[PDB]
């Protein structure tokens, strides 16, 4: 086994093909299935895995009441092969109410954060063992990606944040070799508020598209230089913006360097990637809530903040159906690196009041250089009929 | 690992021996078992796997109501080792309401079709990754085999159909190397309506026996030339015909080149294979519904459309018990290639009204050059007693 | 991987140590566990597996009513690693209401019999594929060991029986190389009625200790010569006899060559093995029913039919607790071949009327050259409290 | 594969980071989960496993009533990968109401004790086979560690005890090569009562920190010389003592050689390890019951029995939440050997009367040379709402 370098060009992408779907909530009406949220996908050189943060309970279980909360001592990172729903033989790979995972070509890293809000601990687990950990630095909800980290030549990078969700926070980028933190660069450049980064290998570096929870409905970009540890940051130029809430398409605007100051408060985790000067990007369909999910290409969307020329739109989840977090993951082909993305389909509280729980299922699409048609792939559980 | 070529002669077959049975519906009265249909078997060089299309629900689950429908966004391709029933730790290998799978000797291909009726997408998954996809070409329920595809020398072939179920449709044969569509030949020859092909390696080519849903109760044959991509087609000569509905044995007739025009409308998926000039073939026992299942040899049945000389009959499922789809799969021995076949045992709606669901179990027999006796191996669930 | 030869001496045995126990019925009061009977153990070169014949249902399942019957089309051979109870992810390795399994050092053989009483089929499955089969020869319940077969140098042997359970039957010994029946020797020597053999490698041959269902409460011995295919047969000399029913210890007698004619009708599957001129043997404690289970050494018990000198008695299951079938299996050590034995703990009908079902759990002991103490290891389920 | 020697220095430890947590009791309110106690962790060269002693029942199961008892014939040693909760596909690796496990680098040893109180049997299982066993020597509850054993150069050592829990007992240390007892040294040195040792490799030997159930609330130390089989023993000097019950911090005292005679009766399993002349140690927070759990360093705590200088305290389970047994396990890094520890979170009878059962979940922390913060990680099940 050799370390992954991802030193191959990015695949031609004409859009996305369906890849995976676990029907987790549907199964949980007649089965023992974990309550989760903040799911994500990452893949060893052979095959893909689905991760999520458990609420240390199954759905049809008294302990699923009030699983709307974000941080309890009972949350663990779940890990299965992709398409195996989180049943009772699912391995909890660490304790975590915030996490990130990646495989360097030899072994799995996990970055798992748990403990007190005001004094959390991040654990660094590599190859079945604990190799390091760091305390919260700013004593305000140390947190990380909720999607895959990225390793080049055996140096893995991950973005973490400590501080305010609605003010200046303290974001850092760690470099990790075999579970050992070998460096920490602090955030730099024009990105003002950075969270839940969706990162992908862009040889020789790593690129991330994050969530601005403060004053931006455009999404921050973070550029990580793996060799000299330098950081740069900015925003996705595209005039059609990827966060939620946001303004409508006719009213929205963006800026390559600053938050747009348009319904900037709050956000949702999401993703984008460059294709020459164009941007591929997913986003919720409904501008203010986590309803529906779409992907498209914005032509000149990576370089031109006035550009609002979308082509190749796809509905992933129709506008009347709930979506949630989404994020990138990268899969190596024979000749190129593909881009795929998962979407968290959230069900339950607070938005749906028919039940007491909050859970999710997932749907997963992958870059394609072939052709594709249309559809919608929602959660499809009936919360009127579920465990009363 | 080397690519499979199947460059070995076909085994002497004197009939079929019992191989596998999952009792899926019986287990589902006291267990968490998936609702499925369109099951099938395919085997890597070591061992066999059972696939089926899930309805994204378990049987004892509110979501099993109305699982009679064919295409929902919740259907996925299920995959276990043969004889492991589809429990909750079953891997969904892709999203699909129509599929085909095969192993080329190195890795698994899956061909998974999902999305809108009038604009479906076929995804091509090889070795744990998405390598290609194609849109529906005729915008009318792009669909495929519901049984194993076939790979020779690392070129896999699969038959797909788009268009009318009861008129001229647009059938194509794809050639796939490592998940990449490297060619598409369109259907040619005398076969007029072609669906749900049951294909097997017949070195140096591939042979398929399909379902004529339009004007034929005799079954179409499709001959696929793997090297030059040429296609030829015709029908199973045998005067005892393999589709259902059909006429009775005294009234039936057939034709080597054309549909017989005898209760041709509709059909059921099924299979046949040549043995010199004789044909081995399975079929439902009841001429008009999916009740019972039998296999026999028709002597001269491959070359002579007037020949109705059966020998070596076996009852697989007795005439008072429900059957369903059936299909071939091919297993490599030390010196020869064996032919085996699975039978879908369908239970529930519309035919059985005691429950609200529609599911299936499977039974699997294999070619034998030894001897065998008799029996019947039905589903054996009591739908009067099941999840009310 | 090389074929097993078992060309090592038998381990010193001073008695038996506890090895495994699955608590199958206890677990099945709060879990999805298979209904089984006729369980057994066999081991690949690395590790041990537990097999049993399923009733194609779980215990807490409507279909468990009337599982007292021996042959239904829903019975399959179950296979797990030893100590994993038969849950829903258990693999059914073939269809079978009678079976035998062994590993030759390279791959697993299974011998699986199913179908009509008066015309059953035995399937021979090797290395994940069907290689052969034979019909019933005497058209009266073709049946086999219900415990492991034995392979030396890649020739596996198995004992099968067709005919009367209470008269002369037709017993044969098959020789199988890679799933292919390469010879059939018919039973010969003084053994008059032979069933459910418990066989073990006794280099250069195989030795078996069977059940006389007709006129003998002493147990038949069958000696299988693997190279020239010759058979010899006789009975376990020991004056303390191993079948059930039997006479009491003060009244019993035996004979090295003939059935003893003492409560000979019926029997239970069981086992014995030679140790110089002494015999190690297990048996039910209660002389007339399947209650309790004991093991001991009878000094001179292998050569002297008048000898009733037991030493080293161990209670495995105390006399007030149900037992059932038992059988040998052989495990290779660094320098010697060990002998271990499993015991079927039967619960339910007809004997226990509190429930409608018939099932079993297992307990497994192994030869030891160290020391040991005492105890009892029954089923331990409360049938008064179980699934009403 | 080579034998483990652990010939690497012990890792710098500044405290402990969170590693694993199974939420076993929480899951068991809506799932089929085993009733356990006496859990523990041990790891093969690749990855970690969680063991526990089952009560041969699941929690939501009639047979969970009265699982407060310590020794029944239904208890087995459970084994999963760490973080997989004990579901129904969990392997029982042997019969046992007392056990110890370790991997020598090639294969697993298990030491499993079961049978009559006054005549128990220890079975020695190596590499999937029974290699040895010993009887109880003093006929009074032969028992062992309830945590991992230790192997150096293919010689594994384990500490066992037979005799009184509240008087002089007969403790021995066995040496085991490939499952074969190759020597037995009897306990020697100043340790007066020794139980449930927590052992770790301290090249070239093994060191253990045990429980004095008789007259000591300080913990015994046992030093095992692997090459010449010599034993020495004494007590943990530290003035803050690790057993429970114990006196408060202001009143407690200790002694390097003798039991302290302070609430010495009874105890709880626990652990400690040297760091120069300082001791790392865990213990319950509440001085008299198994409530809370803390770890700290006592400076000079290994050499100075008057020293009560703790630094680096961590709360693992807060003082209002139940704890239980805890023990060490050792994990090999690139350059050093790490120390990790698990904590049994006991729920149910006798202490909690809301239910009839007694079970546990686990939480697992590992040595870290990085930094960490704070929290509490209790069981988190609501016994008011659980299976009534
Ligand atoms: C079968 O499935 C395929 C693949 O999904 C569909 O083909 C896609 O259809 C979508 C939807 O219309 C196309 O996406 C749209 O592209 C528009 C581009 O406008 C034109 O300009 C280019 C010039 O380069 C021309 O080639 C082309 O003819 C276009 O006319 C955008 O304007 C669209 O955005 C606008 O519409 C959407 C709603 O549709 C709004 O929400 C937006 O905010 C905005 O106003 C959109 O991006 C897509 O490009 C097609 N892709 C491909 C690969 O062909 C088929 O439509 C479908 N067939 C059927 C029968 O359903
Ligand atoms: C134990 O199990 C074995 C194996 O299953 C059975 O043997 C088979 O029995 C079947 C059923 O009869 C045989 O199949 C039939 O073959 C007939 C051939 O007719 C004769 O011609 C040949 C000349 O080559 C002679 O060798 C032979 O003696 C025959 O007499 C066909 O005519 C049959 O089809 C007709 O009957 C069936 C109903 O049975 C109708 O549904 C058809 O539509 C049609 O009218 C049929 O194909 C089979 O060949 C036997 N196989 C083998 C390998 O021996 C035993 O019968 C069974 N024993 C018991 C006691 O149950
Ligand atoms: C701890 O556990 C150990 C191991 O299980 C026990 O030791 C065994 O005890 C049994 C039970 O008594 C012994 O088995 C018996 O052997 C008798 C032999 O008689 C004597 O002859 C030899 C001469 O070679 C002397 O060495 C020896 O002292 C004997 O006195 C048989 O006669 C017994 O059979 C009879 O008794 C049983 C009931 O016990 C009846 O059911 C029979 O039908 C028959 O009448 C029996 O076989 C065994 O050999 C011991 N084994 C070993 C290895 O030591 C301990 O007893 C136990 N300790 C406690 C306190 O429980
Ligand atoms: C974020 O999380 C970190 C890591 O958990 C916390 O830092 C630890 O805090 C604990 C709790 O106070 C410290 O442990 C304590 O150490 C004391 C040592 O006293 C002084 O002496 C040294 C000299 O070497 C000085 O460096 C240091 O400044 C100390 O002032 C002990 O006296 C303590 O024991 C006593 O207190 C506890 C209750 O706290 C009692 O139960 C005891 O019985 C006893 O009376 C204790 O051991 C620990 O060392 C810190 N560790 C590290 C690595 O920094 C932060 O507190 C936390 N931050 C927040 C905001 O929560
Ligand atoms: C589910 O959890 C909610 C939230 O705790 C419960 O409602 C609370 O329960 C407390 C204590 O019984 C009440 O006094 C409060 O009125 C509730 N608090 C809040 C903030 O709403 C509720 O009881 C639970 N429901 C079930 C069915 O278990
Ligand atoms: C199972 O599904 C059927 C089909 O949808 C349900 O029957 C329909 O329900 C609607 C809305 O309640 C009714 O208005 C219609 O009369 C029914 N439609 C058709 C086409 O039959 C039925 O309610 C479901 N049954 C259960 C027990 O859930
Ligand atoms: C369990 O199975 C038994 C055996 O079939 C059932 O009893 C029979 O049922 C038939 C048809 O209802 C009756 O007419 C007979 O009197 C019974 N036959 C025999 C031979 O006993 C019984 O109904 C089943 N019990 C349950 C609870 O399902
Ligand atoms: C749980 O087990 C307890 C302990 O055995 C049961 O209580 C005993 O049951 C016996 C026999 O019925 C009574 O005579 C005694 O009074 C009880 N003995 C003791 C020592 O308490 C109890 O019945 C069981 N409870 C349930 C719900 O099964
Ligand atoms: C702590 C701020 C952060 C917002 C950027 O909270 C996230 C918001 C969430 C959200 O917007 O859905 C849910 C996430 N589970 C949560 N993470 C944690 C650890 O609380
Ligand atoms: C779309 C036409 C085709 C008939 C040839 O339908 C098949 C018929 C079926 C049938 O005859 O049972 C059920 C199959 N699930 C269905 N496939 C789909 C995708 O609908
Ligand atoms: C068919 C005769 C044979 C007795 C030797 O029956 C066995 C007796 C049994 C018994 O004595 O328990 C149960 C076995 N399941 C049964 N096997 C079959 C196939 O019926
Ligand atoms: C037999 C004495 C020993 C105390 C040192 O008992 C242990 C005490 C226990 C305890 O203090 O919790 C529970 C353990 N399961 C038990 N082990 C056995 C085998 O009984
Ligand atoms: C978006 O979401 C909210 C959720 O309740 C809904 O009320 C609103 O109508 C939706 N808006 C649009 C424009 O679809
Ligand atoms: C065939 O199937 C139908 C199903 O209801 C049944 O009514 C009919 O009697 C059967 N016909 C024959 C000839 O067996
Ligand atoms: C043996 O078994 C039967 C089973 O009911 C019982 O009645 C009888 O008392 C037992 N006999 C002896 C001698 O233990
Ligand atoms: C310790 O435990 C007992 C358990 O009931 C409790 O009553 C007591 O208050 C606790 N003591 C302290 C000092 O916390
Ligand atoms: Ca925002
Ligand atoms: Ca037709
Ligand atoms: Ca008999
Ligand atoms: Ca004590």
């Amino acid at each position: 086994a050799e370390y992954r370098n991802w030193s191959k060009p990015q695949c031609d992408i004409t859009g996305f093909a369906p890849f995976s779907k676990d029907n987790s909530i549907r199964l949980s009406a007649g089965g023992d299935i974990w309550v989760t949220r903040e799911p994500y996908v990452s893949c060893d050189p052979d095959k893909c895995y689905q991760f999520a943060l458990g609420q240390g309970t199954t759905l049809n279980n008294v302990h699923s009441n009030n699983t709307v909360r974000d941080r309890t001592p009972y949350r663990t990172l779940l890990m299965n092969e992709l398409g195996v729903p989180f049943h009772l033989g699912t391995k909890q790979v660490c304790i975590a109410w915030s996490s990130s995972s990646c495989h360097d070509g030899k072994a799995w890293l996990h970055v798992c954060i748990t403990g007190d809000d005001k004094n959390a601990t991040a654990s660094f687990i590599y190859n079945g063992r604990l190799v390091d950990s760091v305390v919260s630095w700013s004593k305000e909800i140390l947190r990380t990606q909720e999607s895959e980290c990225v390793c080049i030549n055996g140096t893995c990078t991950v973005v973490m944040t400590d501080g305010s969700a609605s003010g200046k926070a303290d974001t850092k980028i760690l470099f990790i070799e075999e579970g050992k933190i070998v460096h920490t660069s602090t955030l730099s450049g024009s990105a003002q508020h950075v969270e839940e980064c969706s990162c992908y290998p862009r040889y020789p570096g790593v690129r991330c598209v994050c969530r601005d929870n403060w004053k931006g409905s455009n999404r921050p970009i973070v550029d990580i230089n793996i060799k000299d540890h330098s950081i740069v940051s900015s925003y996705v130029c595209s005039g059609l913006v990827g966060d939620t809430p946001r303004k409508n398409d006719s009213s929205s605007s963006s800026h390559c360097l600053d938050p747009n100051n348009e319904e900037g408060g709050h956000g949702v985790k999401g993703w984008a990637f460059d294709d020459g000067n164009d941007v591929w990007m997913g986003r919720t369909i409904n501008e203010t809530s986590r309803l529906g999910y779409e992907t498209f290409k914005v032509i000149e969307g990576w370089s031109n903040p006035k550009s609002k020329l979308q082509i190749n739109r796809q509905v992933i989840v129709d506008r009347g159906n709930r979506s949630g977090y989404s994020g990138i993951f990268s899969v190596e082909g024979k000749s190129c690196i593909n881009r795929c993305f998962y979407v968290e389909l959230i069900r339950g509280r607070k938005e749906e009041t028919e039940v007491l729980w909050t859970s999710n299922s997932i749907v997963v699409f992958c870059g394609t250089s072939g052709t594709y048609g249309t559809g919608s792939w929602p959660d499809g559980a009936d919360l009127n009929l579920m465990p009363i």
